[PDB]
């Protein structure tokens, strides 16, 4: 199932994100506090869009092909970046609002993320084989200013909650720098770069990253209490 | 010694590289064969280079300070970028002439090279946290390209040659990717990125790979029949 077998993988992220989202929907049942009910309902959304995601590429809705200048033609999942654009600020807003940055500080940080996954579906699509890579290497530029933002500005906005959320922010932050900073190299690696590893591997990767990514996340904030139970 | 103890690294570094360099110099002195010397002369520059280098960091010389604009301050041990620097574009003609790689081809790489050294200074010196890091990235990013196109092109290059010199090639091939890919991690972790470790552990790392990558990778291409032609 697949072009090459990496329909398994399709199928396991898909269930993973279905069942990460019902698992939220059940905790939020009882949640009636208005701050508590925001983060339930980002939380939910995330893997929910995910699961979509996951879910057309199963079926092969979100895959196209293109054709470089060199002749290679590339398999592009491109639902993917549909995914990241949507699900990644969701993201930036669940930690934000953990660590109380402001309106400001999260809309410049999902401005730099947009335009990190913007260019990557632009390195994605590109047929010149230099180009590629220069958005490529640009949008892993952007990722660093992101994080290092979320680590310097979201990291100064928590630091004067107690200890339990400050730790919560470190642990979700932890969970940010050390998967998505995978993210590129998986492109890099994977049949849209260097091509070391097939769709099979590729697609296995980018499900772990985003199993960690969005159910883990998801799991360590909801049931935080920071977020109040 | 040193900052933390640090100083018998840099001893034993002294010490490998000073009798790398001896051991290449007592093995050149039967050669004759003007391809052969070449390989010698550029084989014994390297650790020579790299035994100034030590030398001059044991004492103190190659060490400075430098305060972030976050308050903290870096001990930069900047002689390892003037090592750096030379050898390592020293190392690719090494690889290079073994290769039968054009000219043109070499002088590509020599570039990239001094891209990702300098931009590493630059990430090293710079007082900014963002940049820091953003240079480090760049600098890891131009690395990659750097060892794919000694795989694509040095490999390419070699490959008209006989099973002898291409084992010889894909051994030297292989310290490089595996220990050169270590350096960015080194400093990610050391006292310049993260500083999850301490200088008296990076200078270690630092020796070990140094070690290897100059006089194990001396060591493996000059007992080599491939050179002897
Ligand atoms: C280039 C040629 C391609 C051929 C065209 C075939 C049509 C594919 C359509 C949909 C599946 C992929 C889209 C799924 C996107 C992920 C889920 C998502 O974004 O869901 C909506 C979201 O809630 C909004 O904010
Ligand atoms: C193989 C292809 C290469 C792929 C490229 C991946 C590079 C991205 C990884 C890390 C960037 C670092 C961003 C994190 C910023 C750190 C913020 C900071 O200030 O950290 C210091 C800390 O305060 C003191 O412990
Ligand atoms: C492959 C190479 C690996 C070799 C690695 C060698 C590690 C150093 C060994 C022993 C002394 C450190 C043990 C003590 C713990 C460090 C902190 C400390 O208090 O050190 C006291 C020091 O001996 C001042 O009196
Ligand atoms: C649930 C999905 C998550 C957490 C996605 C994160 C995605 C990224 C951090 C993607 C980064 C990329 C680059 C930095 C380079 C170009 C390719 C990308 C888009 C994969
Ligand atoms: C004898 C010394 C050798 C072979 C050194 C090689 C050095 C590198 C490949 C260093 C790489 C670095 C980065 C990719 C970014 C961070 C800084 C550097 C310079 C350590």
């Amino acid at each position: 199932l697949g072009v090459e077998g990496e329909g398994i993988w399709l199928a396991l992220g898909t269930i993973g994100m279905l069942l990460g989202m019902l698992y939220f929907i059940a905790d939020g049942l009882d949640v009636q506090d208005p701050r508590q009910k925001e983060f339930y309902v980002i939380t939910i959304l995330i893997p929910a869009i995910a699961a979509a995601s996951y879910l057309s590429m199963f079926f092969g809705f979100g895959l196209t092909e293109v054709s470089l200048a060199n002749g290679r033609v590339v398999d592009v999942y491109w639902a993917r970046y549909a995914d990241f654009l949507f699900t990644t600020p969701l993201l930036l807003l669940d930690i934000g609002l953990l660590a109380g940055a402001s309106q400001r500080d999260i809309g410049a940080l999902v401005g730099i993320d947009a335009f990190m996954i913007v260019t990557g579906l632009v390195a994605t699509l590109t047929k010149v084989v230099v180009a590629r890579y220069a958005f490529w290497t640009i949008s892993t530029i952007s990722m660093v200013f992101l994080l290092y933002y979320l680590v310097a500005v979201f990291g100064e906005a928590v630091s004067d909650a107690d200890e339990d959320t400050r730790s919560t922010f470190n642990a979700l932050r932890n969970i940010i720098l050390v998967t998505w900073a995978i993210y590129p190299v998986a492109w890099l690696v994977g049949t849209e770069g260097l091509a070391l590893t097939g769709l099979y591997g590729e697609t296995l990767l980018f499900m772990v990253l985003d199993l960690v990514a969005k159910v883990g996340f998801g799991f360590i904030l909801l049931r935080s209490r920071a977020i109040m139970g």
